[PDB]
């Protein structure tokens, strides 16, 4: 009958301007008026932002727009002994404190098959991509960038094949870049660079030059955003976990508490 609270991002972690305040309870949450009242955060400069649950286990808190660089937030989760409901108490308080980095926004165009990264405004790359080809599209849609790779293996398991089997295959891949739970990646795909800026070949995933990839592991960093725009797919869920940003300000400060 206990549940114990996780925050994101890290204590002491500079962040992107895309970066969501997270909680995440190890148990679904009955009272969730409850659990949103035990949670305090206080930004300098100061900016208001708003609760919304992704799914029955975790929270998100964010402003109406990205945040300004500089900005310092901190997260008191009060949650220790507090009825959550369904007999379901806080097993403890958890505490972050964290600060806000560059803008880095990447904006790819479906239209010219081009990565622009802009860092404080300035065009700095201008990567050829070649994105997910029209019967497996790439969704359109704001994305926070997440968790960075130097080197992952991605195979055939992840759409249910078995790699041993007929069908099966296992790619190395290089400088690989989270940007949905969904399983978008920005990487390194050497294999594709006569298509990336005319063609689009991938499964989703953003494929870019060796050279471009490595530079976005190296420059970009965890709630920096990648908008992708004029492809052939629908939109990025808002609850995907990487999402957030496509649910308009109205919906997303009104809740879902209830
Ligand atoms: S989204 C994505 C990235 C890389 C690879 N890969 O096999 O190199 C895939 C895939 O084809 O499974 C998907």
């Amino acid at each position: 009958h206990l549940t114990m609270p996780y925050v994101m991002p890290g204590d002491g972690e500079v962040v992107g301007v895309g970066e969501p305040v997270a909680i995440r309870f190890d148990e679904n949450i009955a009272d969730r008026g409850a659990a949103e009242k035990a949670i305090k955060i206080t930004t300098n400069p100061p900016v208001e932002g708003a609760f919304y649950w992704l799914n029955n286990r975790e929270v998100r808190w964010r402003p109406e727009h990205f945040w300004k660089p500089g900005t310092a937030v901190d997260v008191a989760v009060n949650t220790y002994g507090v009825d959550l409901g369904e007999g379901m108490f806080g097993e403890d308080n958890v505490q972050t404190h964290f600060t806000i980095g560059d803008e880095v926004i990447a904006t790819a165009d479906d239209n010219t098959k081009i990565l622009t990264v802009r860092v404080n405004g300035e065009v700095v790359k201008s990567m050829p991509t070649s994105m997910g080809k029209d019967s497996t599209p790439t969704a359109n849609g704001i994305y926070i960038v997440g968790s960075r790779y130097k080197h992952i293996i991605m195979d055939s398991s992840t759409y249910g094949v078995p790699v041993n089997s007929p069908n099966g295959y296992r790619t190395d891949v290089d400088w690989a870049t989270q940007i949905s739970y969904s399983g978008v990646f920005v990487h390194s795909a050497p294999w594709s660079v006569g298509a990336q800026g005319h063609t689009n070949t991938s499964h989703g995933c953003l494929n870019v030059s060796p050279s471009n990839a490595q530079w976005f592991y190296d420059h970009v960093k965890r709630g920096d955003i990648v908008e992708v725009v004029n492809t052939v797919g629908g939109t990025l869920p808002g609850i995907d976990g990487l999402g957030d940003w496509n649910i308009p300000w109205d919906q997303w400060r009104a809740g879902n508490a209830k």
